[PDB]
């Protein structure tokens, strides 16, 4: 759904944000789906708790 690269919005290390939003894959011609997209295993998840310090929350 995005860069038609593969689904790109799982690395949460990656703070995928997307606060203008992707707005990509706008040449949509090739039916045929990505099979490395079959491996969403791709996101540390490590840094969520580190950055929610908020400092004395």
């Amino acid at each position: 759904c995005s860069k038609n690269r593969k689904a790109k919005a799982k690395p949460v290390t990656r703070g995928t944000g997307a606060g203008s939003r992707p707005r990509g894959q706008n040449k949509e011609r090739p039916p045929p789906v990505p099979n490395p997209d079959y491996e969403p295993i791709r996101k540390g998840q490590r840094d969520l708790y580190s950055g929610l310090n908020q400092r004395a929350v």
